[PDB]
């Protein structure tokens, strides 16, 4: 467990770190017992905040890639529940867009839409039915390179997704080297 714990802080910005420990002091777990479950956390938290980077919103409501501007995405992951749903209740009171029924990870304000991001160690097809049969838009990532997404539509452009499937594949490989992956996978 110290060997993936060591690998998590030194893998990850230490403001992605600080905000797995509270994620995890929310649910309950301690991250230097569950240190899987800190990997996955801090993986999934990354790849939200990736989603969002370089990607932003001019006066006139046009949506724009960029290498101070209105950020495209509202970040809902990361924040705690209670605070998380206030910020869901309100998009909703200023845009009319349909609560949804558990909280998701992003909110799209060109397309007006949450958003569900997923990330997972197995197949994506399996995870995307599992999540899929469960209006908010879901789009998945594997550490494999694989993504899908409702309707095939895969919001953002291409390169902002090569980099988030890169990451992915970058982290896997760097688990793997430290004898870490067949744990992190099995788990
Ligand atoms: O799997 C995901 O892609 C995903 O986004 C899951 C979640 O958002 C929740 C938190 C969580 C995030 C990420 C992981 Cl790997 C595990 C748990 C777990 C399930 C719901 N939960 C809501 C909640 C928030 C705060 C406290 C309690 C519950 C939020
Ligand atoms: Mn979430
Ligand atoms: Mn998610």
């Amino acid at each position: 467990g110290m060997a993936m714990e060591d690998f998590v802080r030194q893998c990850f910005n230490p403001m992605i770190v600080e905000l797995a420990e509270k994620a995890m002091k929310e649910y309950g777990e301690d991250p230097k017992i569950e240190t899987n479950k800190f990997a996955a956390i801090c993986t999934h938290l990354e790849v939200c905040f990736m989603y969002s980077d370089f990607h932003f919103i001019d006066e006139r409501g046009e949506s724009i890639i960029v290498e101070l501007l209105k950020h495209r995405f509202e970040i809902i992951e990361g924040r705690d529940r209670i605070m998380a749903w206030t910020v869901v209740n309100s998009i909703c009171n200023t845009t009319g867009v349909e609560k949804p029924k558990f909280l998701p990870d992003l909110y799209d304000y060109k397309e007006n839409r949450f958003i569900e991001i997923g990330v997972t160690r197995r197949e994506v097809h399996i995870y995307y039915l599992e999540k899929a049969n469960k209006k908010t838009h879901i789009h998945i990532f594997s550490f494999t390179g694989e993504e899908m997404a409702t309707k095939a539509d895969y919001t953002l452009d291409e390169e902002s997704r090569a980099r988030i499937k890169t990451r992915l594949f970058t982290i896997r490989q760097e688990m793997a080297s430290r004898s870490l992956w067949d744990s992190f996978r099995q788990s």
